[PDB]
DNA sequence: CTAGGGTCCTAGGACCC
DNA sequence: TCTAGGGTCCTAGGACCC
């Protein structure tokens, strides 16, 4: 009986640099981190996706797919500033706004009587605002739950829409691959297959006792959404609950004073985020991460109840010592779990 | 050749009745 | 607690999303 609209921003990141430096528009571009900072995409514009360019892509492979890539380091301020502006135009049509992220956001629209409560006609002028206002675009999907809007917004990517109505769901479900459902990623997507299960057409021929079994509270939602079934509510009172910040080293570092070095650069940083949203620096748990040059990583923290430096260092050096085992690391990490 | 923000789930042992 | 076991907290790791 609701209305979900998704809306989602094209390229977003690429998109913004495009506006703001139009030379940028018809070449291959893409923001992430160089090949010697060992960086990875973040995203990349149409230009560089048609080379095979895709969001956490090693930013080396990139370079090989399509060695004439621009790399943009970004810049979180005019992404932000567009977010908010963006937001700030949901909120003209409704309150019931669950952002995702910067790029995008559930809109339950279903007692809104602007366009004579047409879903459809709101999520066009909502891309329209936001081309106009922004001169960015963004695509959107309308669908009755929350994961099939969701779906729906990249059925017509860029710039563009799709919607799903109640009546079409069922046909919409029958081919839909399992993958395609938010939450169910590679590990899960190839596990379902090694069972005969592709699509939800498949998961609905299945015993939901025997799900939960194989999967516990994940088979459940997989019987669920393959249903169409998505009770979840839009929340618009969600907040933060952990503050993390971590770098990975161009080059892997095998002595302690190289660590301690690096968490003295990242403290202060961990401190300003914090401060933005508890100012007397009141935290639940801090601790550490590790990542070794095998990939492996691990996290050590403990119930702490104020920021401190020195045993966040004390803790690395523990973590260091005990678990490292001569292996290079390639990445330090601190953080914060907030108070309830 | 593998980022940096995060969220949510699972699970063994401690701890408390 | 009335006794073999139930519920909740602490911690590490993993899958996943953007
Ligand atoms: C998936 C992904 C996205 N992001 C950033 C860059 C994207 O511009 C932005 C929005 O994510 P998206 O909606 O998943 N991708 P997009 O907006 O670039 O492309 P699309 O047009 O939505 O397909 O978040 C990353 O930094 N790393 C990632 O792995
Ligand atoms: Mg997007």
């Amino acid at each position: 009986s609701r209305k979900i609209i998704h809306v989602d921003m094209d390229c977003f990141f690429a998109a913004v640099e495009m506006r703001d430096n139009p030379a940028l528009r018809d070449i291959p571009i893409a923001i992430g981190g160089s090949r010697e900072r060992r960086g990875v995409i973040s995203t990349a514009n149409y230009p560089a996706r048609k080379f095979g360019v895709r969001s956490a892509m090693p930013t080396g492979m990139a370079l090989k797919l399509c060695p004439h890539l621009t790399l943009l380091p970004g810049r979180f301020d005019a992404y932000k500033e567009a977010s908010n502006h963006i937001r700030e135009i949901f909120s003209r049509y409704t309150s019931r706004i669950e952002p995702l992220s910067l790029d995008e956001a559930y809109l339950d629209v279903t007692d809104s009587v602007h366009c004579h409560g047409s879903a459809t006609l709101i999520a066009q002028e909502i891309r329209q605002t936001i081309f106009n206002e922004l001169q960015l675009t963004a695509s959107a999907g309308v669908a009755p739950v929350k994961f099939l809007a969701k779906i729906a917004s990249d059925m017509n990517k860029p710039n563009g829409q799709f919607v799903i109505t109640p009546a079409e769901v069922p046909a919409f479900l029958q081919t839909l691959p399992l993958a395609k459902i938010p939450g169910v990623g590679k590990v899960s997507a190839a596990k379902l297959e090694a069972m005969g299960l592709r699509t939800c057409g498949d998961v609905q021929k299945c015993d939901l006792v025997m799900l939960l079994k194989r999967f516990g509270k994940f088979g459940r939602i997989l019987w669920e959404r393959s249903q169409g079934i998505d009770e979840r509510d839009v929340n618009s009172e969600r907040l933060r609950k952990s503050v993390g910040v971590e770098r990975t080293m161009a080059e892997d570092i095998h002595h302690w004073s190289e660590c301690e070095a690096i968490i003295e650069r990242l403290y202060p940083e961990l401190e300003r985020r914090l401060a933005k949203v508890k100012p007397d620096l009141l935290i639940a748990r801090q601790g550490v991460k590790l990542k070794f040059d095998d990939f492996q990583q691990t996290t050590q923290e403990h119930v702490w109840p104020r920021l401190n430096k020195a045993d966040l260092i004390a803790t690395a050096r523990k973590t260091w010592d005990e678990r490292r085992g001569g292996r290079g690391v390639r990445l330090v990490g601190l953080h914060v779990t907030l108070l309830d």
